[PDB]
């Protein structure tokens, strides 16, 4: 509702980070590419960047997009904390211009970092 500590930490949780992740992920990106915020300070922040291959059609352009989120998130290590992000790209995020993929990274980075300043 508002506060994110739900008195659910008394009830047996799965270390599923994936499902954890799924069950109520904080939605701040491109509507083309999800970027979701999972609140948990565990101390381990890792990128998880899933996509199928009906929203990624162009084999070598799901390296291109792999790398795009890995390295923004390899050298935003000042504006990120240490939680789980599982990414989650949309049908349409391999539709842009390799230029225009460098043009929506600020797009969702000020999207989730406006975000991760509040709650």
């Amino acid at each position: 509702m508002v506060k994110l500590a739900f008195p659910r930490e008394l009830r047996l949780l799965t270390p599923s980070q994936f499902t954890f992740v799924f069950q109520q992920p904080q939605r701040a990106g491109t509507p083309q590419i999800t970027i979701l915020g999972r609140l948990n300070s565990l101390g381990h922040p890792r990128i998880g960047l899933t996509v199928a291959k009906k929203n990624v059609r162009r084999a070598h352009e799901r390296n291109r997009i792999k790398r795009l989120t890995r390295e923004s998130f390899r050298l935003r290590q000042h504006e990120l904390p240490a939680m789980d992000f599982v990414v989650v790209a949309k049908k349409g995020v391999a539709d842009l211009d390799n230029r225009a993929l460098s043009e929506a990274l600020e797009k969702l980075w000020r999207r989730h970092c406006r975000l991760a300043r509040g709650s």
